[PDB]
């Protein structure tokens, strides 16, 4: 009437408690004792976990039980160039164009942000591996204050919001942006759910939000020089560094190429003078940009047009002529006062220099007689060229619909896509939103292999001296003798699977059960188990009658799993071992 409080694994020598098994009871003592706890009683090993517990009392007065056996097994990513770690940066826009409701409720931004969680989750199923992510639009939504700029101007360009939903003065807007960024490279599991929180599922609505509506456009280049940026100074050559961008437009905003009014040659000089700074000549570094200030004092464009624009003349909507600002008469004098130029209650509006051609005369206002940067696309694939493509990052895009809308033509696009990818052909443009993730997938194929832990797997569970295998008949083992199934709802009925999603026998297709009546040993054969993919097996057994009275005996010798019978036949884990006693 003493218990053994633990035993001892005989792989690993480490120690399992031994609790009581409930059902047991004679009347304040217990005749049975189950591994690990009450419940589930898994053991964790590499391959995945494995139980082996009494779940059942058949006839307490007689010894019978009922064992249940349990399976689990894993999955990584391992990658084909030499089992090297992954550093990963996201960039995924953000832009007011994915909203939900957009392009016939077309679901962008949850597809697209539901894919990036179900690739950052395949990528940190090695624990190895780390994940950073960035979100974009008119800047990065990492939660703090941004800028932007907005409006029209006058024929001298002085700055107006034209929108009736806007007080005229309204030509900046400053708010807090959502926090969808992690901006750090990470492993850590609390980590990355923090950042698997922070992915956006919806953009802003233009009668959601009003503000933040105004910092839905695509600065592209901010997004990849943020990328850059993160692997730059986080990682190092032990990684291998790997970038994917999920977008849905060609950029409209982008930063300036410095180009310098106040030194004596042409622009186009200038121009091939960054170029030839590059070993290709394709390409403008970084330090020839317009970057050391406020986005929204330094940047061009601003959500308009992937085209900066010749003519300064706003046009009217779907039309030629020059579009005019009706001003309220309650704000005539004070316009006018201020030293806006209106012509007979109207102001004729000009698009503000920041998305203008350039470069032009500071002074004159007179455009480039030369080079003449007309887009923002050039621009930023320069930037590329110039300071990320260098590095070799593996870098993959997967367009949504992407077509040129606003300023671009469905080719120009393509060709921006393209050159801001690693590869030609590391750019995908998808039709249908539910085919974001196996292209995003295909691409991470490309880097990675997928292997599951348990390969043509074998268990070995043979009876302890003092236990006896039931048999129904008591002569022969029969399929009637034990149950196997598995957790996609197959099962092996009379040593065939059949079920699971494609009537095939799943998880159990191939699988066998096979006894051997001399050592009294059960075996399960050809064991494949990938990720969350499980398999019981329950039989019964008695204990035999020459039993030595209140001495707990084992119910299994030593039980067995052999995660790879091929691959590694001398990897070998146990399972921790119930025990029964009688009087
Ligand atoms: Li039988
Ligand atoms: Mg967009």
């Amino acid at each position: 009437a003493q218990y053994p409080k633990s035993a001892i694994y005989e792989d690993t020598k480490e120690n399992y408690p031994l609790v009581n098994v409930e059902g047991s009871k004679v009347g304040e003592q217990y005749k049975a004792l189950n591994p690990i706890n009450g419940k589930d009683g898994r053991r964790e090993i590499a391959e995945g976990w494995l139980s082996k517990k009494i779940t059942g009392v058949n006839d307490l007065d007689k010894n019978k039980y009922k064992i249940e056996l349990t399976v689990e097994g894993k999955t990584t990513v391992e990658t084909k160039e030499l089992n090297q770690p992954l550093d990963v940066v996201v960039l995924l826009d953000n832009s007011n164009s994915m909203n939900n409701e957009r392009a016939n409720n077309s679901q962008r931004a949850l597809k697209a942000g539901e894919a990036v969680e179900k690739l950052i989750d395949k990528i940190t199923s090695n624990k190895d591996n780390r994940v950073a992510l960035v979100t974009y639009a008119s800047t990065i939504f990492d939660g703090t204050e941004a800028t932007v700029s907005k409006g029209v101007a006058d024929q001298n360009g002085k700055a107006l919001n034209d929108s009736v939903s806007w007080d005229y003065h309204k030509t900046t807007f400053t708010a807090t942006t959502h926090n969808y960024s992690y901006l750090n490279l990470t492993n850590d599991a609390n980590e990355v759910n923090i950042l698997k929180s922070r992915i956006p599922k919806e953009a802003e609505h233009i009668n959601g939000d009003r503000t933040l509506y105004q910092f839905g456009a695509t600065f592209t280049q901010k997004a990849l020089m943020k990328a850059n940026e993160i692997l730059e100074t986080q990682s190092s050559n032990a990684r291998k560094k790997l970038i994917f961008h999920v977008t849905d437009g060609v950029p409209t905003m982008s930063y300036a190429i410095n180009f310098n009014p106040y030194i004596s040659t042409s622009y186009q000089n200038q121009f091939n003078s960054f170029l030839n700074k590059i070993p290709d000549r394709s390409g403008i570094l970084q330090e020839d940009f317009i970057i050391n200030g406020d986005d929204y004092q330094i940047v061009k464009g601003d959500g308009e047009s992937f085209k900066l624009f010749s003519d300064r003349k706003v046009p009217v909507t779907g039309g030629t002529t020059q579009a005019a600002y009706r001003v309220p008469q309650n704000q005539l004098s004070v316009m006018s006062n201020e030293g806006y130029a209106i012509n007979s209650g109207y102001i004729y509006l000009y698009w503000r220099d920041y998305n203008w051609v350039y470069p032009f005369d500071p002074k004159t206002k007179k455009v480039s007689a030369t080079k003449q940067i007309k887009t923002h696309g050039e621009p930023t694939t320069l930037y590329f060229n110039g300071n990320i493509r260098p590095k070799g990052y593996d870098i993959f895009t997967v367009g949504i619909g992407v077509n040129g809308d606003p300023g671009a033509t469905p080719l120009e696009a393509e060709k921006f896509m393209q050159s801001i990818s690693s590869k030609t052909e590391n750019y995908t443009n998808v039709d249908d939103t539910n085919k974001i993730y196996d292209e995003l997938n295909k691409y991470f194929k490309t880097i990675v292999e997928e292997k599951h832990s348990i390969v043509d797997g074998n268990v070995t569970d043979p009876m302890g001296e003092m236990i006896e295998f039931q048999l129904k008949n008591g002569q022969s083992f029969t399929h009637d003798d034990y149950v196997l199934v598995g957790n996609d709802g197959s099962q092996l009925k009379n040593g065939v699977a059949l079920g699971g999603p494609n009537s095939d026998g799943g998880i159990l297709k191939d699988v066998t059960v096979t006894y051997d009546k001399t050592s009294q040993t059960i075996k399960i054969n050809h064991l494949n188990l990938g990720s969350g993919q499980k398999v019981v097996l329950t039989y019964d057994v008695r204990l035999k009658d020459n039993y030595i009275s209140n001495k707990f005996y084992n119910t299994n010798n030593r039980t067995t799993l052999s995660p790879k019978s091929e691959k590694e036949p001398n990897t070998i884990r146990d399972f921790p071992i119930p025990k029964i006693r009688d009087v």
